[PDB]
């Protein structure tokens, strides 16, 4: 319908400053063109972003989130 942004990857630009400390909540789109993006909604911001999978605290929780 576009031209190429729908169906592929949803997350564009990673926060991977964000820390779970100004972490709101957490949330994830199951994407088949594109793998797991996990998406998320800061606090001092008050916004969406997609989160980095590489992050320290997030490695935790993808540790567990995952197995």
């Amino acid at each position: 319908k576009p031209v190429s942004l729908s169906y592929r990857c949803p997350c564009r630009f990673f926060e991977s400053h964000v820390a779970r400390a100004n972490v709101k909540h957490l949330k994830i789109l199951n994407t088949p063109n594109c793998a797991l993006q996990i998406v998320a909604r800061l606090k001092n911001n008050n916004r969406q972003v997609c989160i980095d999978p590489k992050l320290k605290w997030i490695q935790e929780y993808l540790e567990k989130a995952l197995n």
